[PDB]
């Protein structure tokens, strides 16, 4: 109706007193674990204190989070574990899911954090080290860490790539074929491909993603304020910059609320709390107000009924949406996620909008069907960790049935991507319009559906980019970027690159590879024309260094 009040019965709020928390996180967990395209939704959350005993087991669609103003004023003498013992040591469906605002001082000195993508790790500082892969050398295909601090060693062992920023590490173990480092103390030197780190001293701009804590014995967010070149944690002395909001400045949206009247409060003036769960709408969510926040919990789910577009940002600074899955319906939206109007060249650099932890699904749990994902006009605008999935199983999968050709699409003008994962798209998962966009970690697979070479034939091409740059742009900068492609239904085709752009002098791109999973498909380069092609059945690499 208004602000606050409760938080539904999917938040739960433990403090040290709590009966039974151990055979509690195991009970989500069980109920959890396997679940990946259930509507279960949950988020567990822990006042400041000391919990000892514990080894928190986290499952698909569950958050958790310390409610401290500071991580260090919630602490576990125990763990927060992701391991994929439901896919006997692969690590690669471990999707959906996060942990922030906590203290870990982990049971054998080591914290198993085994995920693939969505799976966001915030606002940690763990007391011991930090291994990235499940119990196992399996598979694994993550990830993401920020404003963390890690301090013993990282191990990624089998993980793929992997992208952390602002953040300090006592240690960096291994990288396999992408680790890319912005802003992170601790972080291994510039060595591309061998091993294959891209290292960035700061990063350009970065804002911390809002947080649920108790401000004494009162709920309230915290903000952050933007750093500009942002290097190691915003918190380490932290009394950082930004406004802390009562709960009772928030619709705390749950039950099947509508979509007239989540969009009733921003319009009243209020921000949105999603508490966990899945939300239908037969309309468009819409924030057209300056500085909304729009936070999530437990992994939070819009539905896009009718084919409308599930959320519109509006021409405003200072949007700060983040913590949601955008989950397509069966009828084909035009667009899932608008971030500002269209041909609207108003600039955003005080305070410009975000997204963060938005993750956005095509099929897999169902139907599903979206012509573009994410569209970004607005300029000065930062996406701050996005999965843009088209689904490669699960149900309701299929060339047609699940098409989605379009995955993110930036027009707006200096635009900053900071760890951006876009998979399976029909054709360009992801293409760049706009001038002066700024990428820091790419990672993409190629759709494994092409039924063949005909069907994504593009003009004079085979096959669509990963990431395009429109030949008319002047400046684009991106570093740290792989395409991936497993054509299983017909591993005779040919993608002609990971990589388009404009031959230009203020176009340029740092750390590039294509890879080919198994000899399933190769492509011929990597950019343009250039770049070896992929070749052999064994996985290896082609990289480009620099270009043009």
């Amino acid at each position: 109706v208004v602000g606050g009040g409760d938080l539904g019965p999917n938040v739960l709020v433990f403090d040290p007193s709590t009966p039974d928390i151990q055979g509690k996180v195991d009970e989500v967990f069980r109920k959890q674990e396997s679940n990946q395209f259930g509507t279960d939704r949950y988020a567990l959350m822990f006042k400041p204190g000391t919990y000892n005993d514990i080894n928190a087991q986290i499952g698909f669609y569950t958050s958790i989070a310390g409610l401290g103003l500071n991580p260090d004023d919630t602490t576990f003498n125990g763990d927060v574990t992701v391991d994929a013992g439901w896919f006997d040591g692969n690590a690669t469906q471990n999707f959906w899911r996060s942990a922030e605002n906590l203290a870990l001082n982990p049971v054998n000195g080591t914290n198993r954090w085994a995920v693939s993508q969505a799976a966001p790790f915030r606002r940690m500082h763990v007391k011991g080290g930090l291994n990235l892969a499940p119990d196992g050398y399996g598979w694994a295909s993550g990830g993401y860490i920020a404003d963390s601090k890690i301090d013993g060693e990282v191990g990624p062992y089998s993980q793929q790539q992997w992208y952390t920023r602002d953040s300090s590490v006592g240690g960096w173990g291994n990288g396999v074929w992408n680790m890319t480092f912005s802003g992170v103390e601790g972080a291994p030197a510039q060595s591309f491909p061998e091993p294959p780190y891209t290292t960035l001293e700061t990063t350009p701009v970065s804002r911390e993603k809002p947080f649920l804590y108790l401000d004494g014995d009162d709920y309230k967010v915290f903000v952050p304020a933007k750093r500009t070149n942002a290097r190691g944690t915003s918190w380490g002395n932290g009394t950082p910059e930004g406004e802390s909001l009562p709960l009772d400045q928030f619709y705390v949206v749950k039950p099947g609320a509508t979509a007239e009247t989540i969009n009733a409060a921003v319009d009243q003036g209020l921000h949105l709390l999603f508490t966990p769960g899945v939300y239908h709408v037969d309309q468009p969510i819409e924030i057209d107000r300056a500085n909304t926040v729009a936070l999530g919990l437990g992994l939070a789910t819009i539905i896009p009924d009718n084919g409308v577009t599930a959320l519109k940002v509006g021409d405003v600074d200072g949007v700060k949406v983040a913590g949601l899955l955008v989950d397509a319906g069966p009828v084909n939206s035009e667009t899932l996620v608008e971030v500002g109007s269209d041909g609207a060249s108003g600039d955003h650099a005080a305070n410009p909008t975000s997204l963060q932890d938005v993750f956005v699904r095509i099929g897999g749990a169902g139907p599903g069907k979206a012509t573009t994902s994410i569209v970004v006009n607005s300029n000065d605008t930062i996406i701050d960790h996005t999965w843009v999935w088209r689904a490669d199983h699960g149900e309701g999968v299929g060339w047609e049935t699940n098409r989605a050709d379009y995955g993110v699409h930036v027009k707006g003008d200096n635009v900053l991507a900071t760890g951006l994962f876009v998979e399976h798209f029909n054709k360009y998962d992801v293409q760049w319009s706009g001038e002066n966009g700024k990428t820091i970690f790419y990672q993409n697979a190629k759709a494994y559906d092409a039924p063949d070479q005909a069907a994504i034939q593009n003009g004079d091409i085979k096959g669509y980019a990963a990431y395009k740059v429109d030949d008319s742009v002047t400046t684009h900068e991106g570093w740290g970027m792989g395409s991936y492609c497993y054509f299983n239904v017909n591993p005779d085709i040919r993608q002609q690159h990971g990589f388009q752009a404009p031959v230009k002098p203020g176009v340029k791109f740092h750390d590039l590879l294509v890879v080919s999973l198994g000899g399933k498909g190769q492509y011929e380069h990597v950019i343009n024309d250039i770049g070896d092609p992929t070749s052999g059945d064994t996985t290896i690499p082609s990289q480009v260094v620099s270009f043009p």
